[PDB]
């Protein structure tokens, strides 16, 4: 679990469209693995793949419930891992804000 | 030149590569020569060419002669939204998009 092994995975991860597109599907709330397949034209087993990639990069988690799979977005993961170099590279257009406080 | 998607998309495919972010934050301390660009890593000069026409060709970096050199800027008004826009989508809590002053 070494920041820059986590931004490389993170990196990978995000540079599919379909991964892209299951995160931001997500972002209303957890999805069964069978909603989140029935919502792209590849196969289910193409779509698990998608899914394992995002959990092994941690910028998804799993929750089991009866015959089901619940995927959640993990969107303080995902802003670390990909938002430190965006911020670094982009000072001027990108902020990262970890913090709770707010004014 | 091509839709916004599409702009997403390459930056995506530019940025998954570790060499290539590499390239874009030693850019940030501004223009760089092809030849000192590949004097920063222990990778054949055949790869950086290739590793710089990926990001020039998502419209991360800009390419200038002067003389017989090529010169590389970084271009992070078109990174900043080709990645930060999905980023702020998916992060909103965390992560802040500003085109503008
Ligand atoms: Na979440
Ligand atoms: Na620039």
């Amino acid at each position: 679990a070494l920041p820059a092994d986590e931004e490389a995975s993170a990196f990978r991860a995000v540079a599919d469209p379909t991964r892209r597109q299951i995160l931001e599907d997500l972002r209303g709330g957890e999805l069964a693995a069978g909603e989140i397949a029935g919502r792209f034209p590849i196969s289910a087993p193409s779509i698990s793949r998608h899914l394992g990639v995002l959990k092994g990069a941690g910028l998804v988690t799993e929750r089991r419930d009866a015959n089901r799979i619940l995927y959640s977005l993990a969107e303080e993961r995902l802003a670390l891992c990909v938002g430190r170099f965006l911020s670094a590279v982009c000072p001027e257009q990108i902020v990262l804000r970890t913090t709770k406080w707010r004014s």
